[PDB]
């Protein structure tokens, strides 16, 4: 196994996959690392294996089908690993835990938002579609892009929802276009 974790890539306290040589702390899997369960397989192992079980679920898809889809477990842990991916970008730092707002010419926004309270509202079952989600991880960068008007800051929204919105058409197999 890996000696770093997969998300953040420093060591510690890590716990291994059995069945990929990935390695994580305990709360930076998604969700936190469970108690018992030897073997254990890591998300993208079981993502892996909703692939394969079923390799039509690869077949493109339109992204308003997507977003109506009830938040059964499959649907559940495609988010959870969707957070992850954005997690384990460093830039993610920025988004990660709740913002304030104190800029001359720029107001906050009406409705905050940040990865930790995505995280909380995955684990607590919160969201009954895969919209709510997607809508709460949109909002995170479109407050930033709004707050930072032309400050260069701007960009690291930006970057972050690329990030996203890539791992978003690979993990939920969007239709490719131009
Ligand atoms: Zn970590
Ligand atoms: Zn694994
Ligand atoms: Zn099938």
């Amino acid at each position: 196994n890996s000696n770093i974790c997969e998300v953040c890539n420093k060591w510690g306290r890590l716990f291994c996959c059995d069945t990929c040589p990935r390695s994580f702390h305990e709360h930076c899997h998604i969700p936190s690392v469970e108690a018992n369960k030897n073997p254990w397989s890591c998300i993208f192992c079981r993502i892996k294996t909703i692939q394969e079980r079923c390799p039509e679920s690869q077949s493109g898809h339109q992204e308003s089908e997507v977003l109506m889809r009830q938040m059964l477990p499959e649907e559940q842990l495609k988010c959870e690993f969707l957070l992850l991916k954005v997690y384990c970008d460093s830039k993610s730092c920025f988004f990660a835990s709740e913002p304030y707002y104190n800029r001359e010419g720029s107001q906050g926004p009406q409705k905050p938002m940040w990865l930790n309270k995505v995280k909380t509202s995955l684990n607590e079952q919160m969201y009954t579609r895969v919209e709510g989600f997607v809508q709460d991880m949109r909002l995170i960068f479109h407050n930033h892009k709004e707050f930072y008007r032309e400050d260069k800051f701007t960009r690291l929204g930006i970057q972050v929802q690329d990030i996203f919105e890539k791992n978003f058409r690979n993990i939920f197999a969007i239709q490719e276009t131009s």
